[PDB]
């Protein structure tokens, strides 16, 4: 497959993100909406980063999940690199978050069920994430969660990883879940350095209104230890989710 940029048009703006902008496109071959990102090699070496482009770029070409956006394609020209996604229309996770202050029961519950069903996806490939936040978390038309993190902040890094295998992201959802009801990751401190303090020393509380079989599903995900955090097919089974899960 030979792309090109002159294979789309080029339409609005869907915001900043590290490394590049991010356009609306339509291919002029399909008719086909997507969305374009275009990097540019001199930012992306400058930083050592490179490397990992081409190694995500790689692994994220293989995945194909409903909760996984999508990534068609990649290329470059002298100066710039062009990843082809899928397009998200509801924005991300992290926006909705704010806007609506925090999530409830059902919510929360459905979209660690399309998150615990693209990582258990992952798994059987061996493929894990280290590092799932809600800024990188991304809407489709009906609402489902799209993670839009080329796996392979410290509010969302394990204690084994700021102080390991797939245990990591069962670490990930936990975080997840507590911030969807709660509105707020559950180490976050004034300072980084208390951040990663109660990281590490794993110390949280929940406010009142967290229920039950919400703090057993997280008090079980954030484990200090990893081989103690439950299994993806656990969380999918867990009571919590079950009975709260669209
Ligand atoms: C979320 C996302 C991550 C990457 N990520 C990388 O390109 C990337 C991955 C891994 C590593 C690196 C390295 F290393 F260069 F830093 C970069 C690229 C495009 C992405 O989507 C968007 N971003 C900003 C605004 C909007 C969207 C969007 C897309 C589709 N529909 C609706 N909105």
């Amino acid at each position: 497959r030979q792309w090109a940029l002159e294979d789309f048009e080029i339409g609005r703006p869907l915001g900043k993100g590290k490394f590049g902008n991010v356009y609306l496109a339509r291919e002029k071959q399909s008719k086909f909406i997507l969305a374009l990102k275009v990097l540019f090699k001199a930012q992306l070496e400058k930083a050592g980063v490179e490397h990992q482009l081409r190694r995500e770029v790689e692994i994220q070409s293989h995945l194909r999940h409903p909760n996984i956006l999508r990534l068609y394609g990649y290329f470059h020209d002298a100066t710039r690199v062009y990843l082809i996604l899928e397009y998200a229309p509801l924005g991300t996770v992290y926006r909705e978050l704010q806007k609506l202050s925090k999530f409830d029961e059902q919510r929360t519950a459905t979209y660690i069920t399309e998150l615990a069903n693209a990582l258990s996806y992952c798994h059987s490939k061996r493929v894990i994430h280290r590092d799932i936040k809600p800024e990188n978390l991304l809407l489709g038309s009906a609402g489902e969660l799209k993670i839009a993190d080329f796996g392979w902040t410290l509010d969302y890094l394990p204690p084994e990883m700021i102080e390991h295998d797939e245990k990591v992201d069962l670490w990930s959802l936990g975080v997840l879940c507590y911030e969807f009801l709660v509105g707020k990751p559950p180490f976050e401190a004034n300072t980084y350095q208390e951040t990663y303090k109660r990281i590490s020393r794993v110390e949280f509380t929940f406010p009142d209104f967290v229920t039950e079989g919400a703090r057993d599903l997280i008090s079980r995900l954030l484990k200090h230890n990893p081989s103690q955090r439950p299994m993806l097919r656990e969380v999918l089974e867990h009571p919590w989710i079950t009975a709260n899960s669209s």
